[PDB]
């Protein structure tokens, strides 16, 4: 009944003196904490903005709850990060560099408490959530790719997991953003000698959405021609061993 509420509400985008009312009722219905409430009120909103506009103080302003309630990792539940993925999926403006450096602040620390709780014996959905809101904020900076693929590694190395991992498919979405600074990350001699980060460089190289990595790859065929080979020795075997497999992916 609500969700069909709504969808009633919605459709009245062109009456001026509702618009107030019927954003207010929205966004109400975003951040709800139940599931379907909140995706019904993300598609509304999506049916709504086209046919009105919304300024971004009205954003600014029905965000501001949830974006205070953030300043601490543990409010960030699965939900939470969900209502900030609806926003930035609507409106990609509202997030800046900063919130993005605050999420991986909170990243760190799940991923952490991720390993603790591995140890020991939802925390797991909340870290790839968090993981898939980078790629939809616009303006998630190339520099996060670093910080990024080494949480990720310690924290996969510390699970000893590498099939298993669900942090592969959110962070090849944001990788594949800023494919150059990937691959000339991990196309260093140092991460190409180190055997853990070749085998996540080859993973990603694998995966179908990986199509603009190894287009950048590529592009420069001459980068190969000096890891091909002209205790140093067994570095430079590893390295032509290495372009073979990235060329033959």
């Amino acid at each position: 009944l609500r969700i069909a509420a709504l969808n009633a509400l919605a459709a009245c985008n062109y009456l001026p003196q509702s618009r107030e009312k019927i954003i207010a009722a929205l966004f109400k219905a975003l951040n709800s904490t139940n599931s379907e409430l909140q995706e019904a009120g993300e598609a509304c909103m999506r049916k709504f903005l086209e046919g009105a506009t919304i300024e971004v103080d009205q954003i600014h302003t029905h965000m501001r709850p949830l974006l205070m309630m953030l300043g601490d990792y543990r409010s960030l539940t699965l939900n939470v990060v969900n209502r900030l993925t609806s926003v930035t999926r609507l409106f990609p403006n509202s997030f800046n560099d900063k919130f993005c450096d605050q999420m991986m602040q909170h990243l760190r620390k799940w991923m952490e408490v991720v390993v603790i709780t591995h140890k020991g014996g939802n925390e797991m959905k909340i870290c790839s959530a968090i993981i898939n809101l980078f790629h939809l904020i616009p303006a998630a900076p190339q520099t996060l790719v670093k910080p990024l693929l080494e949480v990720v590694m310690k924290t996969e190395r510390a699970m000893l997991i590498e099939a298993g991992s669900p942090f592969r498919e959110p962070l090849i979405k944001f990788l594949t953003r800023h494919p150059s600074q990937t691959v000339e990350l991990f196309m260093m001699e140092a991460t190409l000698n180190d055997p853990q980060w070749s085998r996540m460089f080859m993973s990603f190289l694998k995966h179908k959405d990986a199509r603009p990595l190894r287009d950048v790859l590529a592009a420069n065929p001459n980068r190969f021609i000096t890891l091909l080979l002209p205790s140093t020795s067994t570095m430079r075997l590893d390295l032509q061993f290495q372009a073979i497999k990235i060329i033959s992916i």
